[PDB]
C-alpha cells in the first residue's frame, strides 16, 4: 500500500505465532525486534545505532509475515524500544521509497 | 524519484552552503546531521536512538536542500555516525512509502 509519512509507518507482523507491530525503516540494515521468544538457536551479535551498539540474539532464517506478504530472513532480537524492519526485509516484500 | 532498498537510500543534502550525503530514514521522527558548521543559534536537546541518547543542538528554520527539493525545518547537529534526515523533511519532499 503507499503509506505517507506524517505518521510513524507501523504495519503489523506476525512472528513465531504471535503478532506484532513494527515500524517500517529504511535506515536500518537489519530487523531487529523487541525482545520475544524464538524456537531453536540464535547467535550473539552487535549492532551500533544513534546511542550505542548492544548485543542481540542472531536468528534466521525466521519466516515473519508483514502486512499480508510472507518473507524468510534474519532477525535479531534485543533491547530495542521498537520493533524495527530494516532492509533486509523490505526488499523481500518489494518495498520502495518514492519522492 | 524511486528507491529500491537494496543498498543504503542515500541523497546529496545542500545544507549550509555545504554539501554532504544522506540517509533517508522513514523510522527517524528528527533529521539529524553529524556535527557541522551551523551560523545561527539554537537549544540542547537530547533524542534518543538504539543504543540509548544523544544530546543535540537544535536549528530550526534551517534551509536545505535535499536532491533538488529545498526544505525548511528543524535539523538537530551532534553525535550521529551519519546524517539522517527523518520524517519531519521527508514529509516536505512529499515522500511515500509503497509496497
Ligand atoms: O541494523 C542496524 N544496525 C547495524 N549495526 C551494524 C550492522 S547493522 C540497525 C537496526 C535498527 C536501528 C538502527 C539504529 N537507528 C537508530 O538508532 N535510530 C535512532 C534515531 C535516529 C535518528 C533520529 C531519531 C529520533 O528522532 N529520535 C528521537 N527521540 C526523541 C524524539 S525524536 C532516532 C532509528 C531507529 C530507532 C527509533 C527509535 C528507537 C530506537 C531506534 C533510525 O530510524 C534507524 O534507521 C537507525 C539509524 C542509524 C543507522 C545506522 C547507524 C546509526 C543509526 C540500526
Amino acid at each position: 500500500p503507499q503509506v505517507t509519512l506524517w505518521q510513524r509507518p507501523l504495519v503489523t507482523i506476525k512472528i513465531g505465532g504471535q503478532l506484532k507491530e513494527a515500524l517500517l525503516d529504511t535506515g536500518a540494515d537489519d530487523t531487529v525486534l523487541e525482545e520475544m521468544s524464538l524456537p531453536g538457536r540464535w547467535k550473539p551479535k552487535m549492532i551500533g545505532g544513534i546511542g550505542g551498539f548492544i548485543k542481540v540474539r542472531q536468528y534466521d532464517q525466521i519466516l515473519i509475515e508483514i502486512c499480508g506478504h510472507k518473507a524468510i530472513g534474519t532477525v535479531l532480537v534485543g533491547p530495542t524500544p521498537f520493533n524495527i524492519i530494516g532492509r533486509n526485509l523490505l526488499t523481500q516484500i518489494g518495498c520502495t521509497l518514492n519522492f
